[PDB]
């Protein structure tokens, strides 16, 4: 019984063990512990209670068996007993304990090869780091395109970000077909838990402004990541994000150089062909005028705007959609699932 | 002469900085210390570029002394040389040195006795809690009503809350004139910045919830601070505040029981000429169509919207504008002004 | 079976169609036509995806039989073949043909008794205005309250507004246990469709101004719709609307004086009463601390806030939330369903 | 004088009015006339109260002399007499009889040759068409880049797009120096008066859904715009523009295809330099890290964000805001200045 944790939840742990109940497929694996900093009723309501994905349509009761908190989850025919910790020094965690195989690294505060492995010293036995690497990473992982690559002797894992599992994909089959002389990349970005409601002091002064009231261009953990998947495509791509007051979904919009004749007939052709043969688990196209709300709740790592496509001369701008949260979020699941054989 | 200092640079601290330069009327104190937890920096950035009332029109440069970090402030034809300090513990401030006659806590974290009493320690001769009192204070003032009750003895004030300021000469009009038996609130607030961009752990369940995307009913501190201001309005007056997704500026919806005949006529002429008398000061009054937006950056404590005056049998509701912000931030300056003579 | 028909396929007339599909239990009617002034392409893509209500779960073609036009939906094991109209002139509509039984009145202009009646003088047997009545109608009904008072001389009738539905039990209620000699109403509303998205000519000058960045105080259509069914409440209840920046979901709050002693506990105690027993198709009750966004798709009339209640002396106030568009909506299929014999 | 009318007192035809008022130096014409379909309460209150730009600082007056309505207009030291009309086809206004040598014709409703002539035979002498050409024009002109180049013999000019505005300079600037091979434009754009509060029928797809809960990618007339004042770019650039819910601002992402060598360094010195000689009026250069809404209400045309220029090998993007109301109203004043002798 490969058994998970959750350290962390916020908006990405909270959609882990909603997207744990709401698969169409179940998955072979259990969660059985979450770790946050806040009381158990706090986190109970809010996975109840989500203002962007609706009501969880389930049941959850609170019990105190031993000196222990459990969360009895009903919903879709499945049922889970999950621990609750509140620890917020993870090598304190139990996870010697309570047999974990692979943690959920879903905080935002423990990157580091060094931060993450006192995961291990508490016991687990891997850990995925929900977040791009920021010093060391025994792999950096995009669900679809590279998670073969893990081997099993590898302990700290990225799943990178949801921007970079959105723009990898993309980058491989565009360069796979016609060459990427190179490449730039601008993110429009929802609002995110870090920003301020009003003017505030914070480490970013940009991301200190109202969240709601403002445009803000910031920069982007995707390319860094994106140079980790693909080494090849160093020196060829950056790119920014955009903040804008929206509560969910983001858009790249990705403008490349071709190394080969293009057209936006055979740009479009391509994306149809690779979302229903090589990356049909991940990958969508919508030939529909959506709009980013349309995307919402949807489980693809992107969604293509093929009526956005544009080709002046060897230059070319695509578009793809992503629900940031729900996206990822079955990817982490995807991902946990894939080292079970 | 007076030596004014501000402890907690935010929406409050910042905006009572700027109306010192900004008010038509030259200010007989100086304001000569700031503290924030935050850099220097940060609060330069933040008080010149604000997303609710514009660029300030000035210049703010930064001197490093050896030890010592200022600002000098030139606007409206005034400057100001302020000491900028980062201590998060109020005790350990230098008040004596900078021989501080008045410490504003703008911060929300100070609001018992005893943790005023640590600007006192630390050398400051007098302490206005910018909020509601939380246990003791020597008198608690709405400016323009009993800011006469200030003794010279009194050495912990606090200046109440945006509420209840407006709260307050809405009930001593209305009761001095028709009687209330009782009365209840509901308040239409902006955003404030203790909310949450997304759905995240808070000690409120209500205000954990995204801001920018929801109505939010909430607790008003403005209640049992009007029951220190006005002691008889015990058991006569509740009330409750709603948060909505506008930046800034509220509204208050005042329902009572009068005591005695009461029309629409009758109401709206009473509110005119207290605007035009006793309370011209902090109050204005509006028949004209507007909406939030045009109460942004007015520095009234209430501004009344006649056209929305209701009467049936003995049962009245009227309404009021503030700028949440402005207001309050100007009725802090005005009352720093009264204690001179 | 009973033919109805959608006059206006907007907010209302498309959420109608919606919510006879995803009704737990099958209608024993069809909806067999709509009509708009708008192409079928712009329609069904608007059904197809809503931002407030998500993508319909289901399947919709279009098909041209004869020069008519008709929709396909399949949905929830449920399929119905609608005619789509494009008749700016009620005269001109082919009711008699389609045989409809009942119109679905949505557009908006044909409030007043002579312009419902173009229906009539059209082929329709019946006419429910999905609005406040304008001039007079022969029944003004809220379902829940007084559909069985439905005559088979009643051939317009207004099913009244979002708000009225959710104000007649509350008064209804609360009058007949506790007395009410007077009440006024607060409604918090989510943004309407005949708002403006910038500053903009109107007709009124406060819906004038910019839907998503103003706190709009504005007239309600309730208490007059209220008043036609409760003759009785003349010259006992006034109220008024706000408009808030939200994209959906609508509070009310109800300020009353009682005739009887009251306390909290007892208001609540009879509104769970009546939730569970008499009201309980078209009533909730909450004790849970939620915002807006957690009524998005309730389908009940009005979900009371317990939490909110407050009493002091003979005065109280209580707080209900709605989804205004979808409970009204199926409240409109559930009335239609009440003709049948 | 020479003397200008207004057709069209919308968020273009009020800001030219106020902008009028607000300029440091004083415009050498008059504005006598303006018309709209909305009657003067409404346009003089519209005038008065802005959500985007506050309150107007000055007094408005209205007089009835003779069966013509005229507004009396003081601000910034300055006097206006201006009559008001509400005629819905410009045929039939006065133009001949009060002398107007031009109109600003504001209404996106006349923006064919064939339309604004209609203005001519009415009296005017010259029309400016404050919008991208439908059909074809005398001239189409961004001021600053080719204003000289107005012909007295021509009387139907376009002053083309805000987001033309922008984008001409930067184009012309670059490809002058670099060479531009081809290029991509991304708009990021505030809410416009077009949209819809909710999911609307509409003539766009895309401008039908909610307009404050979405990211909306659309159409941009700048291409066209810009291919009418630069012919040679036919072929070489396109782009589009994403609506998301702020209230004002924009930015431009200016994606190009060098064709000489370039470095961050090289690109940010020429905008600077040009900002400082031929570009001073209409361009300006920061490297702060700000938001849209320090933006708001800048007279320039683009203000280009330093830190944000990127460059990859022969690749590079630039990024730029304006005040997508207040630039382009400055700049129509600007361009009437131009004209005289
Ligand atoms: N939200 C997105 O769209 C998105 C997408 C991809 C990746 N991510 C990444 O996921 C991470 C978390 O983002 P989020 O949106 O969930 O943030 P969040 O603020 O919603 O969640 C963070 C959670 O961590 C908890 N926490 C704080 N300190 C803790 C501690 N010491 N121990 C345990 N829990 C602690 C907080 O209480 C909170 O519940 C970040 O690195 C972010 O970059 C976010
Ligand atoms: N904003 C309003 O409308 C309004 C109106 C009336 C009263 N108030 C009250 O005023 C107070 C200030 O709130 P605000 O709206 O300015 O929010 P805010 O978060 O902007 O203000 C808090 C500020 O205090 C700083 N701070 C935190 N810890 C500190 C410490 N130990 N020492 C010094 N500074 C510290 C923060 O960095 C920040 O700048 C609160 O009590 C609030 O409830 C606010
Ligand atoms: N949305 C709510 O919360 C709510 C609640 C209760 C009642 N209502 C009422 O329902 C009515 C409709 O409002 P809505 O929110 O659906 O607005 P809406 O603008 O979304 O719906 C109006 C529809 O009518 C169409 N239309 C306009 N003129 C027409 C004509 N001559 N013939 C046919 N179709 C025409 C429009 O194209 C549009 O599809 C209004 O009376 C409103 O007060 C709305
Ligand atoms: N807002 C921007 O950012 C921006 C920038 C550049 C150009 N423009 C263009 O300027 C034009 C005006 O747009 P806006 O933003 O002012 O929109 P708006 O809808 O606010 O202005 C239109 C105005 O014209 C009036 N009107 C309508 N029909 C009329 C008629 N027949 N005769 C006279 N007046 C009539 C309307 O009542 C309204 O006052 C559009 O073509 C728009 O695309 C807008």
């Amino acid at each position: 019984m490969q058994r998970i944790a959750i350290n962390g939840f916020g908006r990405i742990g909270r959609n882990v063990l909603r997207a744990w109940f709401e698969s169409p497929k179940q998955f072979h694996f259990e969660i059985v512990a979450i770790n946050d900093i806040a009381d158990v009723h706090t986190l109970v309501h809010l996975f109840k209670y989500d203002s962007t994905h609706g009501r969880f349509n389930g049941k959850v009761d609170i019990t105190i068996e031993n000196e222990k908190i459990y969360l009895n989850i009903q919903s879709n025919q499945r049922l889970l007993k999950v621990e609750v910790l509140q620890q917020k020094q993870p090598e304190l965690l139990p996870w010697a304990s309570l047999k974990i195989d692979v943690v959920l690294e879903c905080t935002g505060l423990f990157r580091s090869h060094a931060d993450a492995t006192r995961h291990l010293e508490a016991g687990a036995k891997r850990v995925i780091i929900g977040a791009a690497p920021f010093d060391h990473v025994d792999a950096a992982i995009v669900y679809g395109v590279n998670h073969a690559d893990v081997k099993a002797t590898d302990q700290i894992i990225s799943s990178v970000s949801c921007t970079t599992q959105a723009l990898v994909p993309l980058v491989k089959i565009i360069d796979d077909a016609f060459g990427i002389e190179t490449a730039l990349m601008t993110e429009i970005h929802a609002v995110t838990a870090d920003q301020s409601v009003l003017d505030h002091a914070h480490r970013d002064l940009r991301r200190a402004r109202a969240s709601g009231q403002n445009i803000i261009p910031t920069t982007s953990s995707a390319l860094g990541a994106l140079k980790r998947v693909m080494p090849k495509m160093e020196d060829r791509i950056d790119g920014y994000s955009i903040r804008v007051p929206t509560i969910n979904v983001a858009a790249i919009d990705l403008t490349f150089i071709a190394q080969s004749p293009i057209t936006v007939h055979h740009i479009n052709e391509l994306l149809i062909k690779a979302s229903q043969t090589d990356y049909a688990e991940i990958m969508a196209v919508t030939d529909e005028p959506l709009v980013s709300s349309d995307f919402n709740h949807s489980p693809y790592s992107l969604i293509v705007d093929l009526t956005q496509t544009m080709v002046v001369g060897h230059q070319a701008k695509v578009f793809a959609w992503y629900d940031n949260e729900w996206g990822y979020a079955n990817r982490l699941l995807d991902l946990c699932d894939s080292f079970k054989s």
